[PDB]
């Protein structure tokens, strides 16, 4: 060959596949590839919808809260990495039945250290898992609630407020990277899906009563659960449930 | 000054401003690890009214991997570009079609570790509903065509001339003469099922109808995705269930746009 491409043209257009791949491997820039997870649980005893956050110790975004997540390994899909990273983080075994790919975040400077693309996922964890204390990391299941077009993620005196329409983060307590966009994407995804695909009810664990399911919907709607008519709820939603069994209240499971 | 490597790095992470963090950070010898190539692929759907034909744009690849196979248009994202920017640039370079950001939606990212014979390659796919534009091949496309797309039960067929690609809507199994490059059969099935899943409560797909439409046209689009005769979708029940997403004006039947 007389130069660079060339060369490029012969291997792509005339050579055999094997011959192409050999030349290809012997030699565009590449991003770091990660996953981030909006892990949702429900605490039946507090009647609280919760989402996991970890404070960064830790420039960039020192003292901002971040979603859990991590690097995708070469031999796994991002779905595989979510199952692995969630187990590492929380100790809970989920399957892909428990996750939903949300959106890929790729603003070239989203991480100012270098080129990092993330594939974000919602995952429904069941009951709130315990965290054994560790001063090396600030990690809590934050209460999640909604008022009108805003959501609040709180833990003690930490209060994070997000606009569901703009993704704007409104208080002194902040989220890292583009995690506020990820979190509202996840919230709005559940809101727009749940009436006709209530996967979100897996936050109730292995079974649920209709009233429990109504409480979950109320949290995402930003209303008092007493204001959701129980009967019209039951009627609309029961085509998605399978009766398990049970003074004793009737229990259900999602069908699939 | 420092002392140890450990002391230096947490002074910059934990004490320094962001500013100095970031000035210090970019001058460091960063440990190396494997990274994927990042690509984008685009599912362009239109609808011909006279023909009652859903169509999907495919290109015939001129270079390896999958030389001469039909494929979605797509390509490598550059470091200084979001995937959104990149898919719009690749679609234009490869097909001649100009779409705006507001008119694409991200569909799904495919990351199966062996989906590309080049090695670790991850794709962010996109979906858009557009007119049946004139097409011009870019250099890497031997041909570019609007393929006829038809649903038959749980299968869809993409056809152009003697090319025939038939996909199973539940397994992405490929039953036809021709086989899509890469994992593009999975991507087309994902796009097709996403529209079926969304159109009843978010009818963005009616964009293929071009800014105004009757209830009969909307029914005909819905039936092409459902794989039924439009006449089996009651006009009066459809008018009532869907109007909430509609506008427009009149008229000796009514014209609507999406709102």
């Amino acid at each position: 060959f007389a130069s660079k491409a060339e060369e490029k043209n012969y291997y792509e257009r005339q050579a055999s596949l094997a011959e192409f791949l050999t030349w290809y491997h012997q030699q565009y820039e590449k991003p770091s590839l990660t996953v981030d997870m909006v892990l949702l649980c429900y605490n039946k005893e507090a009647d609280q919808l919760k989402v996991l956050l970890i404070q960064r110790k830790g420039h960039p975004f020192r003292n901002s809260w971040a979603l859990p997540g991590g690097f995708v390994n070469r031999n796994e899909s991002t779905e595989d990495s979510v199952l692995r990273e969630t187990k590492e983080e929380t100790g809970v075994v989920i399957s892909q039945e428990n996750i939903e790919q949300l959106h890929s975040f790729s603003r070239p400077d989203r991480d100012p250290r270098g080129w990092v693309v993330t594939v974000s996922y919602l995952a429904f964890i069941g009951e709130e898992p315990l965290i054994a204390g560790d001063d090396a990391k600030e990690v809590h299941w934050f209460n999640l609630e909604r008022h009108g077009q805003h959501i609040t993620l709180s833990h003690e005196d930490v209060e994070i407020t997000l606009d569901l329409k703009t993704a704007a983060s409104l208080g002194k307590d902040t989220l890292a990277f583009d995690h506020s966009e990820i979190i509202i994407k996840a919230f709005n995804r559940v809101v727009d899906k749940m009436e006709h695909e209530p996967q979100v009810l897996q936050v109730l664990g292995k079974d649920f009563t209709i009233t429990e399911a109504r409480k979950v919907f109320a949290k995402f709607l930003g209303v008092d659960y007493r204001s959701i008519d129980h009967s019209n709820f039951k009627k609309a939603m029961t085509q998605y449930f399978e009766e398990l069994g049970e003074r004793p209240s009737k229990i259900y499971q999602l069908k699939t």
